[PDB]
């Protein structure tokens, strides 16, 4: 399948090369302008077999609206505990850092919002003593499908998942659910529903009208939904999303990640959650890196100072 890709051993320690001189020789820190250059410019030193995978999955995110990629370097010997705070981000030149940013500016730009992980552009998925309920990062309580940011009007169009520490215990999974799979599926009156001006996503508190689910094209459509936050303003609008919930459920990809792997989620048409687990917190739990990817930069720059990476309030 061209939606997984295992990177031979040639072109995997290329990248690993590429990945460790940017980490080790490049001025500044993963959130600089400057580093940012660094990683755009490094992005083109890679396989060219990979820059095209990444190109015709920018060009059409297949079915499922993801891809995984396996073999990607990451710094297994040097890894210490995960982390346990929640906020977590990675301030400072790793590895990690390095595959996501060359990543994100292959795929568009990096990007990142104020309220959300202080903007930081690398963010750590890991689990928080306390915060087992929270529906996000620091969670290990089932965490519902949804579109990421999905208030958003500038939100995230790739979602990238580096996996630094697999789950040790076996029960975590990414669950990838794309509207292509389910839209075929659904009843006419679900379908009229979604398109339907019904559906009230408000911000969340951090950040400071009711609209459609599905966006754009009647057969290949968009999708703007977060079956935790959205909220129903019609009783067929209640039915569509219980409806659309079993389906992404029933036609879901459920991932176990492990190191290496770095998962994309296409946001414009994939709702992704996850699956409970029971953390150990003794610096051995599961660990990702996020980066969002924004596929034209240029449009949310009246959100953007100074044409930075950071968004925050417009206008
Ligand atoms: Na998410």
């Amino acid at each position: 399948s061209r939606y997984d890709v295992t990177l031979d051993q040639s072109d995997a320690e290329l990248v690993e090369e590429i990945a460790w001189k940017l980490a080790t020789q490049a001025t500044g820190r993963p959130d600089d302008a400057e580093w940012v250059e660094a990683a755009r410019n490094a992005w083109h030193a890679w396989p060219a077999t990979l820059r095209r995978d990444l190109a015709g999955f920018r060009r059409d995110s297949g079915p499922d609206g993801a891809i995984v990629l396996r073999g990607l370097p990451v710094d297994s010997m040097g890894l210490p505990p995960t982390p346990r705070v929640n906020g977590s981000v990675q301030r400072e030149a790793s590895l990690g850092a390095a595959v996501l940013l060359m990543t994100a500016c292959g795929l568009g730009d990096p990007g990142a919002f104020l309220p959300e992980k202080n903007g930081a552009l690398v963010q750590d998925v890991v689990p928080v003593p306390g915060m087992e309920e929270f529906q996000g990062n620091a969670g290990s309580t089932l965490l519902t499908f949804h579109n990421e940011n999905a208030f958003h009007e500038h939100r995230p169009d790739f979602v990238m998942l580096l996996c630094l520490r697999a789950d040790p215990t076996g029960r975590a999974g990414l669950r990838t659910a794309c509207v292509r799979r389910v839209l075929p599926l659904l009843s006419d009156s679900t379908v009229d529903a979604l398109w339907a001006p019904e559906f009230r996503t408000a911000p969340p508190p951090s950040f400071q009208a009711p609209a459609p689910v599905l966006l754009g094209d009647r057969s290949d459509p968009d999708l703007r939904v977060d079956l935790a936050a959205t909220e129903p303003v019609t009783e067929r609008a209640a039915e569509a999303l219980r409806e659309l919930q079993a389906h992404f459920d029933a036609t879901a990809v459920t991932h176990r990640l492990l190191p290496g792997e770095l998962a994309i989620v296409d946001n414009r048409v994939t709702v992704h959650g996850r699956t409970e687990f029971t953390p150990r917190y003794d610096g051995t739990d599961r660990w990702l890196q996020r980066t969002f990817v924004l596929t034209d930069l240029r449009r949310s720059r009246a959100m953007r100072p100074a044409d930075g990476y950071v968004l925050g309030a417009a206008p």
